[PDB]
């Protein structure tokens, strides 16, 4: 529909540009939450991914934990050549895992040397548990800054529960423009994925969760 | 005299449920999880009084941007850059302890300057995570809400909470200190997602009881019957 | 020498269930969530002290103004301005300005002995609580005791934030109170159900249970169970 | 197989569910939520003492003044004051005047005890001294102390203890059941809005008792329990 | 392959598969008056009786007359067998060293093989602490080569093995005492939730407390 | 090169389950309640190792001694004492004196490593030096920097630790899953007054394996897994 509010662009992964009614809102960050294991790292890397293959927009993965050659080794899983991408300076990859506001910096070196349009920001909350009050300022600033430079921007978060609490802080869903909650739902010893947009600030989406499973070609979600 | 009067919001279906709208001269508490409305409550509460009744509005925003505001109202119809434009509607910026009693000054201006009748506050809770002490929070809403009233300003401000059917607010406090209470939730049940609008309390006058299904649309909030 | 005799509430409903009223010259809690009715109940208290036997009261605020009680109170169609006019109510301000126990407890006897009052109504003592549980414990006993000295039947109000949880705040306000009493306002099925219970009345009888209650145009209306 | 002795309550059905009473010079922890009937069980036991047996008893209360104690307990038709004029009670005062010490406590009541010749005694809200300890380990040691100084006296003893949860820990501090020989609860359930009251002997160290909950009411003839 | 000492204490040997592994530690944890010390002391008095196994009880806060008094009511005379030599009670109610150096020096002058620690708990007001003291006292004894029995207090009938979340995790075999409240009746049941190097019944085992101790039925 | 590859356990069903072991190179964590039966998948994944490929394994124990190490497994029908003796397997005691130092262990088990030709290693009570932190920010760091330092020996690791739920978090400072490239989840659940105990892969980085619980029983012959 074009009657909406918000410029979106594509993810191009199955099923979620239908759920968010076109995809992610440009130039503001999505929140994507979940428990271990639930495909958060998947969902950043395949939206940069997709961003390069079917459009040719550059794309910056920040990382804080996972070294570069394992996102590169474990996107293998999926038939992707993340290395090859690198190569023709199409995808950097950050390394921010051995101060917030020296990371925006490097941040913002990227995006203008590569001319990034997609950002994915892979494992924050790594940098917070190093007061939910401190956590809530320094997302906020990261966030607006991010949208300063006009980047749209994925940012993965943790959670413990698969229902209760968005994040680990329980403000990180308060400062997003976007949520994405990814589930691995236990119930009678089946686990289930999900998928379920809580919220796009200034546009519709559907709503509640929707099954999804990760293969060899990455997410498929079925709304 | 009379017991208290209620200022109408001609949101479908809440007027009905309140038995006539917002008491006036009060703050209202609109709490609720994240994406349920509360931002969406708080605007509507001002366009509508603007555009059915010519009453100016304040709009104080606490971490969200002017400008996004604006764009986002779009979403619903709104042309709120024409409201600012006409003098009819004036945005406050709270953004960056933090001195409520200064801002509250401030908002007092723009009440003054625009000849407001209805206030939204939104995002008061970031400040009082600063706060992070249920006393000290309890302390500074209760003074927000005594210095609103002594303007005489019909006030809506919005409040977080996590859980749908836990705690009204964050602190255990903010229900308490508020003349006037409604809960947004946004209901998990089979996977599916569901609205409710519930008015907990309202001092000193009636108001029906539980909680009400709604959506939001292109025409903004809509209550069912 | 005999067993505790009772004060009647004439509230509709409340002397069934308390077996005649409130314990005299002793303090009942009265706990609940947010917009539970405790209020109303603290001031129909005193209001029909005053109507139906002419019995002065004083009623406390911590948070809520003098004007916002008397402006709510016409939901009821009660004119407190008046009462206060004719000396029969008195509604002391003990809010804060837009803490000393011993202080309050002096203009309380001071009000009391102005007014010739019987009954008391003490709303928001929580507020000043908040400013651990054993010192508020300590607390609330002495304000219990040194009204217990004065003779007044006293009404007070506290908080909890949950239905079916701890009585009040801090996990001690009812085993200070002689007298506790739980108001509810139970949502279930997207329904709010409103029930009142007499938790504890020492030294004397009453119903158990919850019995379900209703806020009108005239107050409080306490019902038979189910 | 020596049988600990037992001191009968003559609380109606209590004795049938512990077996033959309280064990003698032994302390049994009376733990309940508010308006459980905890006071009611450490007056009736003095009570029932002096009236059936001429056992002279002594009440150690920490809040509720001993006019209240009087006061309340004319509710069942019991003259207390008539008992305490006789000397056959004795209600020690350690209620507060508008860290405190155990030994200076146990002492008057130790003294208290001698004078009036009890053999029965009653502690009444030694939980609100326990409050601001505040500390589970300092309850637990200074608990344990006064039970053991108890058990030298050769007092038998009721003593009361609060609890916020009907089916949660036993008491306040998570540590009180464990340093009493004798642990009984009262409840006070809430279910479907009505109120359901009930006995528990959880424990009796070195002898038998019946098992679970057991209903009683309390009515003008004070507390009785049903099978 | 794994040598077990024989409880006597009816119905465990058989849940245990033969008794309690020889030099290892058990803890034995529940919440108030499961049954905790009574299994304590029949764990020694059996050995005493029926193997002429001398045994060491540990008591923390329960006093050692108390501990006498009590085992009475089953008909078990422990001051004879105090005064025979075949039993030392340790009064451990006055620094955990200090204490194993005198469990050790009871365990070699009265050349027991049983040992039964019963209120280690209260010594603790941490859990890395706990943790720690506990797993010194276990290896300790484990060196001695002693067989032991280890209470541990709980206050819920499930959930924590025992107060501090650890100690489950030090010993080596783990027995679980219940009281479940099941519609106003209490039900006692016996779980042996691990032993290590050696198989045993799982889940829980109703049990009865009578004149004669504890009487375990896995049926 | 290629997506990750796997070394097989041959531990009966778990290889199913996993689409064929554990990923080369990198750390699995085995959780679990206690008496779960994460010592025992940390042993009969050394023992097959050594056993089936003649790969040399590296056991680092923190809390139970070797010996007893040694005397449990014979329980299973496995003389770990003659594989010891054989230079086939090396029990490191990692114990502290009866707060750590995880740059010295690496030497260790490195040195062991490079000594032993070893294939194949196992930690089993790392979670009882983290308790020594007790501070989750502090032990995720810890336990990252053990992981990597892992992977640059390129050691395929079995690491234990600790729940005290069934169903709760996945170990005890609700930071271990996620430093971890793989984890396992062993549960020991009631069933009316019966126990059952189910092994969950929980996650596995960059590959494929199946989804939910699958019961198994610890035997004479350790454990095993039913699929189907
Ligand atoms: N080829 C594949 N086929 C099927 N499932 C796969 C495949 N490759 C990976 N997966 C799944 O994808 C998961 C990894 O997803 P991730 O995106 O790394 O999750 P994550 O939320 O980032 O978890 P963390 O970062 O480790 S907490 C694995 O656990 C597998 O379940
Ligand atoms: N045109 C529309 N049609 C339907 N739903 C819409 C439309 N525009 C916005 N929404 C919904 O409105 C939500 C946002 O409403 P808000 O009032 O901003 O909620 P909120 O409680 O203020 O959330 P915060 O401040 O981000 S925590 C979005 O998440 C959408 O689900
Ligand atoms: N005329 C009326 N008819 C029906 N209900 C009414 C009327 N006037 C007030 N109420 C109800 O009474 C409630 C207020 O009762 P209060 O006694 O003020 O409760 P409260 O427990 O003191 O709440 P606090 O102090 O604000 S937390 C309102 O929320 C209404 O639901
Ligand atoms: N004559 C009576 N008939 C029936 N019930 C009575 C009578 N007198 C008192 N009661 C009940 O007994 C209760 C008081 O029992 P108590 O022994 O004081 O309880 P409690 O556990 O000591 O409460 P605390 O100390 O205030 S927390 C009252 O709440 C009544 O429900
Ligand atoms: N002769 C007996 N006949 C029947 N049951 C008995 C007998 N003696 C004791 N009991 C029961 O056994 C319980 C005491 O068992 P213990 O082993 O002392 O419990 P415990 O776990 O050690 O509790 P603690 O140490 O007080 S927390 C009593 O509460 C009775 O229920
Ligand atoms: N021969 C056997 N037959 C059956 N079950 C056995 C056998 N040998 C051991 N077991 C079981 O294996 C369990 C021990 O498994 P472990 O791997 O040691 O568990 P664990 O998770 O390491 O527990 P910890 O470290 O003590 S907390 C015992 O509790 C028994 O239930
Ligand atoms: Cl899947
Ligand atoms: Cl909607
Ligand atoms: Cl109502
Ligand atoms: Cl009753
Ligand atoms: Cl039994
Ligand atoms: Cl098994
Ligand atoms: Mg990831
Ligand atoms: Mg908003
Ligand atoms: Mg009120
Ligand atoms: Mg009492
Ligand atoms: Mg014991
Ligand atoms: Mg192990």
């Amino acid at each position: 529909s074009e009657h909406q509010a918000i410029a979106k662009m594509r993810t191009m992964i199955e099923g979620f540009d239908d759920i968010s009614h076109g995809g992610l809102p440009i130039g503001r960050s999505t929140l994507v939450s979940g428990t271990s294991g639930t495909g958060k790292t998947l969902f950043s890397i395949q939206f940069l991914y997709n961003g390069i293959i079917e459009f040719d927009e550059p794309g910056v993965f920040v990382t804080f934990e996972e070294t570069p050659q394992d996102i590169i080794k474990n996107a293998r899983s999926f038939g992707w050549d993340l290395a090859k991408l690198v190569d023709e300076g199409k995808l950097f990859i950050l390394d921010a895992s051995p101060d917030l506001s020296a990371l925006i910096e490097r941040i913002n070196y990227a995006i203008q040397k590569y001319r990034a349009r997609r950002v994915s920001i892979d494992g924050v909350t790594s940098v917070f548990q190093q007061a939910s009050s401190v956590v809530r300022r320094e997302l906020f600033r990261l966030v607006a800054r991010l949208k300063q430079i006009g980047a749209t921007t994925v940012m993965t978060t943790e959670r413990i529960e698969e229902y209760g609490p968005i994040a680990r802080y329980g403000v990180e869903e308060f400062v997003s423009d976007n949520v994405v909650i990814l589930r691995n739902v236990l119930e009678g010893e089946r686990r289930r994925r999900t998928l379920e947009i809580l919220k796009l600030r200034g546009t519709s989406h559907m709503k509640g969760e929707y099954p999804f499973t990760i293969t060899d070609h990455g997410i498929n979600i079925f709304p």
